[PDB]
């Protein structure tokens, strides 16, 4: 059965789950949404929300920009991760261990719970940088201290996470985001400094697999794509 | 191997995990923490997030007040749901077609992602109710037309919904809440409305099973436990 994942660079969303259909060996096309600049007016037909990611499974062989009442509409970036793991059971995208399939569930949500919020507010709005360096380290201490991925071996908790920690280092880099230069100094010291080893040897590994290379654009690339966001006003910055 | 959960009467997200393991047949324990107004020196090794519900899984058998450093340690109810649902295959606490576990995951997703806010902002800082409504109805969207449960037959995506619908109703009639006298009346009439009789069937189909009725404290009961949280400050509403 035919996948279709609805994507946008400047997505981690999408990223997510590009990851998870590059782990899992599958079949699938990818189709570019201007989502946040002019939506195609077909697009409701996939995703009622208007948000990317979207994915269509099933139904007959159509262009993306075509959809077919027949295919099944997926929404949500975590239930399209948990999808493909539930198609392709060969490529072991959860532990079949109980305790550890929890592993990967718990970080899934103790990020988009605790951490993803904080990404938000601080590159959105310019908040204060220290309570998501809070979360940071509190995601961080969920890690197995002497290595490995969330769960142990790699799993589809590593997909959810990964776009957004890897966009965090060269956005910095970049200035990009609303915080003031003052936050970015601190965050850019912060997530060099020992207090986050731990994250960046996650990072780190979480980008040597070819799923993370074959889905990402370069740094220097996704930069570029998440200036054309406009809730990322560049020139842009919030002082206390 | 043991199941011991950390509840509290107030605590909807506790409720959903007590749920499942009521549909799952389990045997298990509860035990009641004073989280938010007076934590046990203990709790943070069961949860160092501390947040309820917590649960710890194997290890020996110990009074639930000394828990063993041998057990796993679960937190983040929607984790804990997946893990029931692993633990107990025989139970179907999901579908086994990938298209419907999908569509729980979708529903858990939306339910998390865009409703649960919008009950915690309008009831504890008495944000305005119309953006509640929307995501209500946006989530009665996605429920089977006919009847029936989020994945048609029930699934630990309506465990993780129904402790907050249900509080919805009676919590209204109370007045409990921070949202102004316009806004509850709103919510009232709005609930009470033919745009919400899908929802209102969905609610009374999850309360009519044995998991809701053995692990709800009856409507006025609940009422109570939840006026002891202290952000529902008793006598406070916000305007706009
Ligand atoms: N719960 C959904 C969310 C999907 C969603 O919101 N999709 C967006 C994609 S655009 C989100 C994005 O561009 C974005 C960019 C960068 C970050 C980020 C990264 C690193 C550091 C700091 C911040 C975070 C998000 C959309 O379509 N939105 C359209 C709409 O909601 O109308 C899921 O899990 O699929
Ligand atoms: N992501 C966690 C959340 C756990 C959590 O926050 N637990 C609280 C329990 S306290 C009750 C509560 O959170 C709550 C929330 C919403 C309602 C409500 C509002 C409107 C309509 C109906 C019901 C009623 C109660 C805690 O321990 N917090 C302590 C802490 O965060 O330090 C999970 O999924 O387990
Ligand atoms: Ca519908």
């Amino acid at each position: 059965k035919q996948i279709t994942l609805y994507t946008a660079t400047f997505s981690p969303y999408a990223h997510r789950v590009r990851i998870a259909l590059e782990e899992a060996g599958a079949e699938y096309t990818t189709y570019d949404v201007d989502i946040l600049r002019n939506m195609p007016d077909w697009f409701p037909l996939v995703n009622p929300l208007k948000k990317i990611p979207a994915m269509t499974f099933g139904g007959p062989e159509v262009p993306p920009d075509q959809p077919s009442p027949e295919s099944a509409k997926i929404a949500e970036s975590l239930a399209m991760l948990e999808f493909i793991a539930d198609l392709f059971p060969d490529a072991k995208l959860l532990p079949t261990d109980p305790v550890l399939r929890a592993r990967a569930r718990t970080f899934m949500a103790l990020y988009e719970n605790y951490v993803n919020g904080q990404f938000r507010d601080v590159w959105f709005l310019g908040t204060p940088a220290d309570p998501l360096l809070q979360a940071l380290e509190m995601l961080q201490g969920a890690l197995p201290p002497d290595g490995g991925f969330a769960a142990g071996e790699w799993s589809i908790a590593d997909a959810a996470v990964i776009p957004f920690l890897a966009r965090m280092f060269p956005y910095l880099e970049a200035g990009l985001g609303l915080y003031s230069k003052e936050d970015g100094v601190k965050m850019r010291k912060a997530m060099a400094s020992e207090r986050f080893a731990r994250i960046r040897q996650y990072v780190r590994d979480c980008r040597a697999r070819p799923s993370f290379a074959n889905t990402w654009a370069g740094d220097a690339e996704q930069v570029e794509a998440a200036k054309t966001v406009p809730m990322l006003r560049v020139g842009e910055h919030h002082h206390h």
